[PDB]
């Protein structure tokens, strides 16, 4: 071994580490070693490539480290490809603002080529900076032969999945109302909406409707958005509810019967009763006539018509509802449609022209006054769908688009998600369950650049489709050559038309990307370029048994994974899934660069250590729920357990060095009880952190560890020292070196996936090999000895309590007292055992256990102002004076007996209650108490002179030993000291002689009045002035 003297920093520990992996290809090593073991297969969810790591990013790349080198270390081979994902509106945003420019007209005029060059670019230069740290992080995970989605095999993978998609008939073309960004003029998918859903407040607004064919009579028409009234095409009625012709004033109004009380305020009389169907055809004035529509402005019916809220009269607009949509459409009505892509009313609205429809609510409202047709409006509180990626708010629009007909498969996506056990349980059927209740199909086509391309060729002549699933199969259908290099990009797939097998007519391919999230769902099979490539080895990898990214991918990675391999083979992709909370700074706000409160991981990693990060993230809080995170809980990680273990094996290998111990020489070990302890507490670690690892419990692992840390260090490495600070190889010093050596190497293997850095450097140094190439230690249950476990925890409590005492009365430890009493209600502990480290650890003379404290308490006497006020009127002062007044005796007989008697000063008896007197016991004199209830300990304060004088005898036997370490004098030689100080000191000096020379290795002692070029040194609140010669 080597050693550990020179100052080292953190971060340099690390490096060093972190090179020696390098050098020894200690990640290579550790997969192919387990070649032939059985395999344990993880999927890297792929970081999207569009921003700087935080923080936060570092806990699922923890835990993702932690399951992958543990189960490499309990006998599984665990393959670790990295992947980026690097497609799509999250990278697309980025580089518009990078590069000044906004919305797909401004990319045509910048170039669809430039502009997917920057795209590249700029995912290019943030996966170095994802690299960078996810090594100095720990998580091994190969970087050196990513899958990345951008690459023309992935894609390849992609289009293959695409088309055997759409080989059985579920990847269809549908114009349908599907929710809509109007800034980045895209429709998005179900999962996509669902992550971007905030609170807000708009106008809903009843509007009346004259009735063609009559007079006064208008229909009160209900909608909660103002903005597509421009575009009403009819009005729908519950078939077989009732309404009513209502006048009021000079009106008449027709609103739904159990809503017309509520609609109609201040005065109306009811004149007629209407089925729905009686009203269906009836025409009407529409509240705008900027749009002329063909057939429509009647009235219909809705099977979805409610009584609960509105009129039951309401509004339809087929262009921006799925319900209108389809309302319309089965009453032959003409379609209209009023808005641009960017969300702007077209031209055929003159006096909003331009203008995004949200932003017209305001305006809209005074149109409708304007032309009288406004009846009411009202505040709506509820939540509104947003982009997740621009914030801009969403709109349903009818448009056309590519659908992965997801429902076909609703009956499989539960069975495969029934058959995976999720952490925490309630994900697999609270958020995501619940998201697969609500299928509906997937829309995948996005009308953007940077992107997979969808594979689907469409004949212009017959409409007959073709998708490729292979640059194979697309040179094979083309009508020119095309060459192998292909790139699988816009624009370089849409110069490639095929030949209809049909009709012969040009086949163009549709002009969409695919939704990101296909992208990275499809890794299962793209990551190995399945089917062209890698079949055994994809066979090996799948499912798998576990991935773990944060609980946002419930509604991605989660679900994309689920659909894309349902859809392509049927079957679930994972057996696992841990779902992980998100952090949050230390207020408990979620992290943002915009925000500032996103801490640099890179930072904390270069002041504190990985190891510390790592652990701080793993520890303090369990992974599930949202975490709140400081800079502090890794500080204290570091110093509490990273410096702790650091230290401890410092101090092994220094003291092993100069004693010359070598764990391959056989020694005669005489094993102390303190040696069995800290063995047992290890071996009992090792189980309980294996059992809470085999369920993901990192946090309770964690713990336990730690526990034991603080064990080791503070009690058997503490109380152990003398055995490694002593001279020669007798039997107990042996045992403590064996002893410490079991425990470090077993501690560091144990720690191996918690704090990857640390752990190899204790490890590989004790033993000439790296630790992350080990087994997991197995419990020794014959090294278990529960009842010394026991005893021992018993044992601390004690010496906590008599800390306690001590603290509270200012009587510090290296002053002896005279005695503890400890007051215990059973014999449960072995207590002789024990006696030893009692009178040490608290410095006392005498260690007593006594079964009760009677010969340790006395009792005084009160009165219960509240109980006894009345009874004695006047007199209670003088009783309760009376009551203090009454002898030890007097408050024993009081709590056996109950009953009391005081005879006052007139000679005047009187009887006391037993609730009319307050009791209070007190310790006897002298004493101190401290009780936790099951052990009460009692510790006896008095000082003497000479006990006072016994701890200046300590205090000048520890100042003396100080200077001879300050004079750097041989540890053999025997000193003549000389030593001054008042007569206090030299009494102490002169009884506790004895005492000086057996702890002081003295040729001569002399006490002089004055010392020549002395050093003074501080003894209590006295100063003493020694001086050493040394025999010549
Ligand atoms: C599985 C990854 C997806 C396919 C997608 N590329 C993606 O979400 N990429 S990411 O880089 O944005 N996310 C990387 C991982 O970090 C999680 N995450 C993101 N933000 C936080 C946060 N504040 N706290 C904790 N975890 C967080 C993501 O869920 C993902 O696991
Ligand atoms: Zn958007
Ligand atoms: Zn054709």
């Amino acid at each position: 071994m080597k050693e550990v003297n020179v100052r080292e920093s953190s971060q340099e520990r690390e490096q060093r580490i972190q090179q020696q992996w390098q050098k020894g290809n200690v990640f290579q090593q550790s997969v192919q070693n387990r070649e032939g073991y059985p395999s344990f297969v993880f999927y890297e969810g792929p970081p999207t490539a569009n921003g700087l790591p935080h923080v936060g990013h570092a806990l699922g790349r923890t835990i993702k480290d932690v399951v992958a080198r543990y189960k490499t270390m309990t006998g599984h081979q665990v393959i670790r490809k990295a992947g980026w994902d690097t497609h799509g509106l999250p990278v697309e945003l980025g580089v518009e603002k990078q590069l000044g420019i906004s919305g797909k007209h401004d990319i045509e005029k910048y170039g669809v080529e430039a502009f997917i060059n920057k795209c590249k670019e700029s995912v290019f230069v943030y996966e170095k900076q994802w690299r960078t740290f996810t090594e100095q992080l720990g998580y091994w995970v190969d970087m050196e032969d990513p899958y990345i989605t951008l690459e023309n095999s992935y894609i390849e993978s992609v289009w293959n999945v695409l088309g055997t998609i759409h080989d059985k008939g579920l990847l269809y073309k549908g114009h349908r109302v599907s929710p809509y960004c109007p800034s980045c003029q895209t429709s998005l998918s179900s999962h996509e909406v669902a992550q971007g859903y905030k609170d807000v407040k708009d106008l809903t607004v009843t509007v009346k409707f004259k009735v063609k064919n009559r007079d006064n009579e208008y229909f009160l028409g209900w909608t909660t958005t103002p903005w597509t009234l421009p575009s009403n095409v009819a009005l729908a009625v519950h078939e077989e509810m009732s309404y009513v012709r209502a006048e009021q004033g000079d009106s008449v109004y027709i609103v739904a019967e159990a809503l017309a009380d509520k609609v109609l305020k201040g005065e109306y009389s009811v004149l007629s009763h209407h089925k729905g169907n009686e009203l269906k055809g009836m025409s009407y004035e529409p509240p705008f006539n900027f749009v002329k529509v063909e057939k429509g402005h009647e009235v219909v019916t809705a099977d979805y018509v409610t009584d609960q809220s509105g009129t039951g009269v309401v509004h339809l607009a087929p262009a921006y509802g799925e319900d209108d949509y389809r309302v319309v459409k089965e009453n032959g009505f003409s379609f209209v449609n009023v808005v641009d892509e960017k969300g702007q009313y077209t031209s055929e609205v003159p006096p909003f022209q331009g203008r995004f429809v949200k932003d017209c609510d305001v305006d809209i409202v005074r149109y409708l006054a304007n032309q009288d047709v406004l009846y009411h409006k009202e505040k709506h509180e509820h939540s509104y769908p947003f982009c997740w990626r621009c914030d801009s708010p969403l709109l349903y629009y009818a448009n056309e688009s590519w659908f992965i007909q997801t429902t076909a498969l609703k009956e499989q996506f539960l069975k495969n998600n029934e058959s995976v056990k999720w952490y925490p349980d309630h994900i697999k059927h609270g958020r995501f369950g619940k998201f697969l209740e609500n299928m509906v199909d997937w829309n995948i086509s996005r009308k953007r650049y940077w992107g997979t391309p969808l594979n689907v060729w469409e004949c212009e002549g017959c409409q007959h489709q073709v998708a490729p699933k292979s640059i194979k199969e697309l040179q094979k259908h083309a009508s020119h050559y095309v060459d192998d290099s292909i790139e699988l990009h816009k624009p370089y797939v849409d110069d490639v038309q095929l030949t209809c097998p049909v009709c012969s007519g040009e086949m163009k391919r549709t002009p969409e990307v695919i939704d990101v999230w296909f992208d990275s769902g499809s890794m299962p099979f793209a990551q190995y370029h399945y089917p062209f490539e890698n079949s055994e080895l994809f066979q090996k990898q799948f499912p798998a048994d576990v991935i773990a990214e944060g609980i946002d991918q419930t509604r991605g990675w989660f679900y994309s994974l689920m659909a894309v391999s349902t859809l392509f083979t049927g079957k679930a992709p994972y057996k696992r899934v841990l779902s992980l909370g998100h952090v949050l700074d230390e207020n408990g706000q979620k992290m943002s660069k915009s925000k500032g409160n996103a801490l640099d991981p890179v930072d904390l990693i270069h002041t504190f250590g990985a190891d510390a990060l790592r652990w701080a993230l793993l520890a303090d809080s369990a992974p599930w729920n949202p975490k709140k995170f400081s800079e502090r809980v890794v500080q204290e990680a570091k110093s509490k357990v990273i410096d702790t273990l650091v230290n401890v094996y410092g101090f092994y290998v220094l003291y092993a060095k100069l004693d010359g111990y070598d764990p391959e020489q056989t020694y005669e070990l005489k094993k102390t009880k303190l040696d069995e302890w800290i063995l047992s507490r290890l071996h009992s670690t090792v189980k309980r952190a294996t059992v809470h690892l085999e369920d993901y419990g990192f946090t309770s692992a964690a713990r336990e560890i730690a526990v034991f840390i603080e064990e080791l260090s503070n009690w058997y490495v503490r109380r152990s020292r003398d055995r490694f600070w002593s001279e020669g190889m007798d039997g107990e010093k042996a045992a403590a070196y064996d002893t410490l050596h079991e425990v470090l190497v077993t501690l560091s293997q144990l720690l191996a996936p918690f704090t990857p850095f640390v752990a190899d450097d204790v490890h590989e140094n004790l033993t000439g090999k790296s630790v992350h190439l080990a087994d997991y230690p197995a419990c020794d249950q014959t090294k278990v000895n529960e009842k010394l476990e026991k005893e021992m925890a018993a044992v601390l409590q004690v010496v906590e309590l008599g800390r306690s005492i001590r603290n509270t009365h200012s009587l510090k430890v290296k002053q002896p007292l005279q005695s503890l009493s400890l007051v215990v209600t059973e014999e449960d502990v072995e207590w002789k055992a024990y006696r030893d480290v009692i009178k040490d650890e608290l410095n006392v003379k005498n260690f007593n256990v006594e079964q009760d404290d009677d010969k340790l308490v006395s009792y005084v006497l009160k009165l219960d102002f509240k109980q006894a006020g009345p009874k004695f009127g006047k007199q209670v002062n003088e009783v309760n004076q009376a009551l203090k007044n009454l002898s030890e005796e007097k408050g024993k007989e009081f709590v056996e007996q109950g009953k009391l008697s005081v005879t006052l000063a007139s000679g005047e008896n009187l009887t006391l209650e037993t609730e009319d007197v307050l009791v209070e016991k007190v310790p006897k004199e002298g004493f101190a108490v401290a009780s936790n209830g099951m052990y009460t300990a009692v510790l006896d304060t008095a000082l003497t002179e000479e006990l006072v004088q016994e701890g200046v005898a300590r205090e000048v036997i520890r100042a003396v030993q100080d200077y001879r370490k300050k004079l750097d004098l041989p540890v053999n030689s025997r000193i003549n000291l000389e030593l001054s100080g008042d007569e206090e000191v030299q009494k102490a000096v002169a009884k506790f002689e004895t005492l000086l020379q057996e702890n002081l290795l003295l040729h001569s002692l002399s006490v002089k009045e004055t010392i020549k070029n002395g050093e003074t040194v501080k003894v209590g609140t006295k100063q003493v002035v020694l001086r050493v010669l040394n025999q010549s």
